[PDB]
């Protein structure tokens, strides 16, 4: 018998866990911003009447560049945002994870740091990390917001080859301003992704209409895991200069994209209408919810997005626990005190709520 | 309008080019290693039947460990080469590069080095460097075998991290026996990496009888792209022993197969006895194919799979351009006076042997 520390491992992955993100496949599902509804049957249709066409050529390797997706995406965005832009300015990949990995390859790596404002998402250490980019964390204030002042000081401070904003915030919900956007910008020295996981989630305009300004510096990355309703099919994109496609070509796996997963995407985004018709649904319940929740006594960090970040619990882990024994299946980012909760349909929401009101009383 | 020289694209990427054959759409296509052969009905009609199944759970993110897939991997390799194997020693990924990818990120990387025969496979010094791995080229012998006693010498003195062995080799098609497989594994300090891609193609013992042997060393790699007529749907895996497995889970992109993709690889696999008999008829074209260039009075390596490597032109891509405007797309692989051809279909090898035998008149 043999174990992991009988193998030649690199030093420093010693120790170290995998991303281990409950998965768990209960009733109530609240715990990963997933978009509640089922794909439409017009949707499902649409894909199996597709792979019915596309399957007799699945011996062959799919289109290397994506380039029909890469159009598809670009006529969503410009209609999206306002901004017009063609397949030149688009890159798609295998969810945002892959997106972000190839930009830290061509543009952060051994040697290089990635700064972002904490606490945000969990998987950008994680990449930067696996990329072997060097993460520096600075905080927050103590609304959750990005606290610009420190925000600048430590950008100029470190000269960062990345820099990471993340808007509307996984955990906390808020929208940084595009006049913030364009401060931080400004002084950064390297690049700056903005990530827009939730940006249809907002009234607020895309840092695609900053594009145009920063050519060599603004990267936005966006994904149709949330309100795309698609994060099974693993579709991350960027929205950029024509350049930085050059650049990530360089690096991405050749043919990194298989052909059910570009046509699948091509399938969603042409029912695009039908779909984006849940971030109105999702709107009223994120406003429903919230409003509940600090009924109830809960501290609410309001949200632009489809959760919603609350506490404040002396052990977050145990109210998390708490949740779980009643069949609510939430989230727990190891922020203290704090839980983090995506809006689901009214009748989750409804489950939600009730094993909110017994735990408060738990006083935990 | 900006040059990539704008953007702060890491040093080495400078000057580089991005990689893949060009996508020309013409009548006889032979330059990828494919299988020929369409998907079979049966094989069709399930995955649709499938993907009406599964579409409705596709606004939630896919099975992350991948099992069921895993399963059947399991299944299929224990059959298909005789070693009892479980889920526990199989891996999947977005392809082999993937796999390659995952593996360089966990046992290679900066400091660290491996090692392969060249010329070999295109993508193991690319993902190498990817992955700030550095690459030692050792040359093949003057019948592009693997050159034993250089290779012995080489492995002693460099002390490698990885060691590359292609088995068949891309793109000379021949099989390092498993003793000389063996000896290699012996004076290995660290992994060594067996990419049996085309390993269906041979009736040669797979590498996965040494997995017992060399549990801490061995791991070997392969694909449903080739003789598994699945390239289109990108999946790449390995067999090893299950401290691999812990290994790459530390370095995967979590949730790094789609819903698709794992449900399209499962129907794949339960048709494996049908889609697999393709493999007999392609075995006796490549000698056909092989035979005929020879008689010809072409330089043709002998070859244990689905192409065959040939010479001795003057300038092989002026060579290359002639079967393109003959209507045959083959492969320039970057080695003065050889070209690769892929076996197809026989009326696809009738049409290569047409232009073959037009070229070989015109010298070039």
């Amino acid at each position: 018998k043999i174990t992991l520390s009988d193998l030649p491992l690199r030093e420093e992955l010693r120790g170290e866990h995998a991303y281990g993100a409950p998965q768990l496949n209960v009733d109530i599902r609240l715990n990963t911003n997933e978009n509640p509804y089922p794909p439409s049957e017009a949707l499902v249709a649409d894909l199996v009447a597709t792979v019915d066409k596309i399957a007799t050529e699945l011996n062959r390797y799919p289109e290397r560049d994506a380039v029909e997706l890469r159009d598809e995406l670009a006529a969503y965005i410009t209609k999206q945002t306002g901004v017009a832009v063609t397949r030149d300015n688009l890159w798609a990949a295998n969810g945002s994870n892959e997106i972000l990995q190839q930009l830290l390859q061509a543009f952060g790596g051994p040697g290089r740091t990635a700064l972002g404002f904490q606490p945000s998402y969990s998987m950008h250490p994680i990449l930067a990390k696996g990329t072997h980019t060097e993460f520096i964390a600075v905080s927050r204030g103590a609304d959750f917001r990005i606290d610009m002042d420190v925000a600048l000081e430590e950008i100029r401070a470190k000269q960062p080859d990345i820099v990471f904003v993340t808007t509307p915030n996984n955990p906390t919900g808020d929208v940084t301003s595009l006049d913030d956007v364009e401060r931080i910008i400004n002084v950064a020295p390297g690049i700056v992704i903005v990530d827009e996981a939730y940006a249809e989630f907002s009234p607020s305009p895309s840092a695609t209409t900053l594009l145009e300004k920063y050519p060599t510096k603004l990267v936005v990355s966006r994904t149709m895991s949330k309100a795309f309703d698609f994060a099974g099919g693993r579709l991350g994109y960027f929205v950029a200069n024509p350049a930085f496609i050059d650049a990530v070509m360089l690096v991405r796996l050749p043919y990194h994209l298989s052909a059910l997963s570009q046509a699948a995407a091509i399938v969603a985004l042409r029912h695009s209408a039908d779909t984006l018709g849940t971030v109105e649904k999702l709107s009223v319940e994120r406003v429903r919810v919230a409003a509940r929740l600090e009924e109830l006594g809960y501290a609410v960090v309001p949200s632009e997005s489809n959760f919603v970040f609350f506490g404040d619990f002396s052990d977050q882990h145990a109210a998390w626990q708490a949740f779980l024994d009643r069949g609510v299946l939430i989230r727990d980012v190891g922020i203290a005190g704090h839980l983090r909760t995506t809006i689901g349909v009214p009748e989750e929401n409804d489950a939600f709520l009730d094993a909110a009101a017994e735990i408060i009383k738990l006083n935990l």
